[PDB]
């Protein structure tokens, strides 16, 4: 029932998302130079680095605030992509169900935490 438990899951799962290949277009802001009409479609741009900072600078109060970015990181790539057959977004594809298979329990556990707590 650790009510902290969930930053250092979210690091680690962090980490296995940088590791993988699938996660180089997501890692950095969008490049504006190398897709100039972006910010014409999308409003909130969102990376890995910069949820990664976000969670190390203590400025996320909950699993499910992460699990927000993340998944705005996947929506931007699905409405910003041309064809839902495109790399990019299957990439996008197979990491946001990698993402979610493994947040589940962090979200569970948290939440869990936090009944016991107001039991
Ligand atoms: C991470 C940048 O986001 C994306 C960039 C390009 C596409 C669409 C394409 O294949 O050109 C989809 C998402
Ligand atoms: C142990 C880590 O194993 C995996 C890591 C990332 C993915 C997600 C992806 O490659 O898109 C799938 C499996």
């Amino acid at each position: 029932y650790d009510i902290q438990a969930w930053k250092k899951q979210c690091e680690e799962l962090l980490n296995l998302i940088f590791q993988c290949e699938d996660s180089e277009p997501f890692r950095q802001p969008v490049d504006l130079l190398e897709y100039p009409d972006y910010r014409d479609i999308i409003d909130t741009p969102m990376d890995f680095a910069t949820v990664r900072e976000t969670l190390e600078a203590g400025n996320y109060e909950s699993p499910m605030e992460l699990c927000k970015d993340v998944r705005l990181i996947f929506s931007n790539s699905k409405a910003y992509t041309p064809s839902k057959r495109s790399r990019i977004y299957s990439m996008s594809l197979r990491l946001s169900a990698f993402f979610e298979e493994h947040i589940s329990s962090v979200l569970s556990d948290y939440k869990s935490a936090l009944r016991f707590h107001k039991r």
